[PDB]
């Protein structure tokens, strides 16, 4: 199963990015929250393309996560179910098979949220603008971004971001740069 390192990486994300209302479970309510949070960030109209567009993708993502981790079918993902899922989902990515569809779907969703200007590149400002809005300190965005972009040597494109996403969730390597996808970890 998952090491202390992996567990904590998987939990850190649960508590930070998924459990918006901060009550200890994931539900549709946390997603209506995200949508609000990102609209406030980018000043999208409550009813524009981006708002409804985003509401569609999250309905998909949620529907994906929950037909996947919600063993007990009550429309709620517990940390217990989250971890139980990730356990087998991880040992299955290190046996050859790729991620679940909903998880790629969230990754593209996140990428598009970052890539404000829409040139297919996350620049340092766009990055810190997002991740500061989830509580990650400005300095942990700068330390992170220098790692993910490789002091400027690598362009953070949709493709590169997806590969860092997988490293984050699955790698048991402390040296792996995808570890700092969501803000700098002291390792
Ligand atoms: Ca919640
Ligand atoms: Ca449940
Ligand atoms: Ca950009």
């Amino acid at each position: 199963q998952l090491s202390d390192f992996q567990r904590n990486k998987i939990l850190r994300v649960f508590n930070t990015f998924y459990d918006c209302n901060h009550d200890g479970v994931i539900e549709w309510d946390d997603f209506e929250l995200a949508i609000k949070k990102i609209c406030n960030l980018h000043s999208w109209p409550t009813d524009g393309k981006k708002h409804n567009e985003a509401r569609a993708d999250l309905k998909l993502i949620w529907d994906g996560l929950r037909k996947y981790a919600d063993e007990n079918e009550d429309e709620q993902v517990t940390k217990e179910e989250w971890l139980k899922m990730w356990a087998e989902c991880v040992k299955s990515v290190e046996k050859g098979e790729s991620l679940p569809e909903w998880l790629t779907k969230y990754m593209n969703f996140m990428f598009d949220v970052n890539d404000t200007s829409g040139d297919n590149i996350i620049d340092k400002h766009e990055y810190s603008t997002v991740y500061m809005s989830y509580g990650i300190p400005k300095s942990d965005c700068d330390a992170a971004f220098d790692t993910l972009s490789d002091g400027g040597k690598t362009m953070v494109t949709r493709e590169i971001f997806a590969r860092l996403w997988t490293e984050y969730f699955v790698s048991n390597d402390r040296g792996a740069k995808g570890n700092h996808l969501f803000g700098d970890l002291k390792l």
